């Protein structure tokens, strides 16, 4: 498992206004919990705790939206 | 141990701009890790994970300055 900003395809973060949203999103993807965390995206983005290793997270670099 | 917004008297949270700060603050106080998460209308605050029970966290109610 690992922590990170869960990614939208490809390498794009989920912007957020609410911790509740990130908790829903992260847990549906198998994480323990999620938070709406400062500046993964300009503003805040969802950061998940103990996501399964097979779920992609954001890495430094560009967002290439599918 | 419990998770929460580490508190400054009186029942005030620590505002933040970077995760690094919250991580330092939380871990120096015995928490596992810390994050700078959303805490309302345009503002973020430090959230600590598994903060020991000798360190106060925010509870419902207003922040009373000083």
């Amino acid at each position: 498992v690992r922590d990170g900003y869960i990614a939208l395809p490809h390498n794009c973060a989920y912007g957020c206004l609410n911790n509740e949203y990130c908790n829903n999103l992260c847990t549906k993807d198998g994480a323990k919990i999620g938070y709406c965390n400062i500046v993964g995206k300009y503003g805040n983005a969802c950061w998940c705790i103990q996501l399964p290793d097979n779920v992609p997270i954001r890495v430094p670099g560009r967002c290439h939206p599918a």
